[PDB]
């Protein structure tokens, strides 16, 4: 038996945190459930998709301790729709979970707690406190470049690791999908120096980042070669990592591109977006005809449509033509923090570096395509 | 057209009005296009899906008059992204076979199709213009829209029946929607000129008319024939076929003599219905009605149950009746004041819902087995 009462707001806060992990499509019914575990003065909540597990805790008045599983999204929506201030009773005498508040009564089917997946966290490092805003930045500056593919390939997560440069150790995140790269870094907090490099799955980053919005001043990170764990206070997210070595991305990031050009980032981005409008295609390529003082942008669609726009830029080198996917270019322009962007080109077939003058702790790479 | 300049704001306004009718996909390429016709001091814009046509016009400096067609959504999107205040040149000549759109440092070339292959929407036999208050016309639509069937056939249920009735010596302009499972009626006093054959206005036409009412003025002009309806919103106009067919004698489905009368707090009732309906994913709800109370029950196939008691104003015989939960919530969503009044006969008979604060609306709900 389990039997308790909990304030709607506390119940809603916890269910809200954990239910995000549950895939709407699930042909294994137990993976649609939350594990509820009541003991002492706390109701604990766990949900999983097998690759990761979110846990949270709320205060509750516990008459009889116990554990049961119940449908996650349905439980969340019931509680959401209960009146403000409602005190919520959870109990069992059918074999269903009884949720009772004011004049509403719900009976949900349950599944036994013993069939609920167990996520082991053996051999994690000690907790590493990382400033929340700094961590949010590592993710927001890079996340867009992680592939959206449905595999467990190394490109489908964010490579988190430390490196030694500029007379200190940095905590770095690198994302690449084979078409583009993003890199962001920060001075390594105490305890992060020399963590093993881990590839954190895309969905895990998305969930961590969501939980970061409601976190405090810091989030604790723990890492092992098999597992990564984020603690946000009462909530925690534990995840598998992608197995295998991440590519030697330091060879992909060009160091010696000598054709340097600076431009007004907002004007350029608007010009790119404008010329790209000619095409409705999923991928749209834009030609950059670069010459002293100017970039001429051209997009063509699959039905003889054409758009051209000239943008003045700061450049004095040899003229050349280079092509990029317009979405990848706009993604980079979207991350630039100030009004200028700096591009470093070599030849039309080589990777292009984009640097942000107001932030030396990011690097973006664009891969050219045929123009 | 052949050669003109037009302010971005004037171009965008007109393109935004007309492009909504164009389907995202068209097997006939010219149906994706806007007809541009330049003459005098006006650029005219036309777009169509063959069932209806939207037209509009804007001021322009016309150097060379003429007519051409070009991709609607693309032209709209290009203009949307041009900088504020941009003067926009449109030209078509023997140089390039494409429409040339030029503003500032931007130049676009769009493929065209000839104006002579663009569909023609005839407007022969329309009544003279009837001026209808915009908010009132909006109300007629918003009070009833939800009950139109969402099916793509040319059956009377897939449109809004707009007609004029002599109701006890007073002429009303009335709108009726039903999908065979529920009905909605709204009416207003008939404007001068309305007492017009009854027409079934297609669902999409109502949607487009309603969108255009968002940026209309004080009145909108209505014209009707047995084949066509036309809405005029100043420089913009929407002309549409009607659904050919006899709208049901809906008076036969609206119950007049339902004697079990109950009134409740609409807002609290709707919240209770929404709560119990949560446990499921066309969900029925059971209403166990007795003096002073409705007990709401929803069950699902997965063993899930939700029950809630709501206090109501009723002292008649007890009974149980079932409704589709969404249909019931749709009605409660239209009720204008704090109460709703239900009138029931027996559990297998249609139920009337009236708003005690607006006698110009009627709703009917068909029961389901409980």
């Amino acid at each position: 038996s389990m039997k308790l009462t909990i304030e709607r707001a506390a119940l809603l806060k916890a269910l809200g945190h954990v239910q995000s992990v549950v895939e709407r499509r699930n042909t294994i019914p137990i993976l649609s459930n939350i594990l509820l575990s009541a003991e002492g003065d706390r109701l604990s909540f766990s949900a999983t998709d097998l690759d990761m597990e979110i846990i949270d805790e709320g205060f509750a008045q516990i008459d009889v301790p116990g554990q049961i599983t119940a449908p996650a999204h349905t439980l969340y929506e019931i509680v959401r729709k209960l009146p403000d201030g409602a005190d919520v009773s959870l109990s069992f005498d059918d074999p269903r979970l009884v949720i009772q508040a004011g004049r509403s009564r719900f009976n949900l089917p349950v599944l036994p707690a013993g069939d609920f997946p167990v996520m082991s966290s053996d051999g994690l490092s000690s907790r590493i406190a990382v400033d929340t805003n700094e961590l949010i930045r590592l993710i927001d500056k890079t996340r867009f470049a992680i592939s959206t593919e449905e595999t467990r390939y190394y490109l489908n997560g964010l490579y988190v690791h430390t490196v030694n440069e500029g007379g200190e150790t940095k905590l770095r995140a690198v994302a690449t999908d084979g078409h583009r790269l993003a890199l962001a870094e920060m001075p390594a907090p105490e305890g992060a120096v020399g963590i093993p490099g881990v590839i954190v799955p895309r969905k895990t980053i998305a969930e961590a980042r969501r939980l970061m919005e409601s976190a405090g001043e810091t989030v604790d990170l723990q890492v092992s070669p098999q597992k990564v764990r984020f603690e946000f206070g009462a909530a925690a997210l534990t995840s598998k990592v992608i197995d295998g070595a991440f590519p030697d991305y330091m060879r992909v990031i060009p160091r010696d591109n000598a054709k340097i050009l600076t431009l007004d980032n907002d004007l350029f981005a608007k010009a790119v977006d404008r010329v790209a409008t000619i095409s409705a295609e999923k991928s749209r390529s834009v030609k950059l005809a670069v010459e002293p003082g100017r970039i001429t942008l051209t997009v063509r669609n699959m039905e003889a449509g054409q758009a051209v726009e000239e943008v003045e830029v700061d450049y004095d080198g040899e003229p050349f033509e280079i092509g990029f996917n317009a979405r990848y270019l706009l993604d980079v322009c979207g991350q630039i923090a100030g009004p200028q962007a700096e591009f470093r080109f070599a030849d039309p077939a080589s990777p292009t570096l984009v640097v942000d003058p107001v932030d030396p702790g990011v690097k973006y790479v664009l891969m050219p395509l045929r123009v």
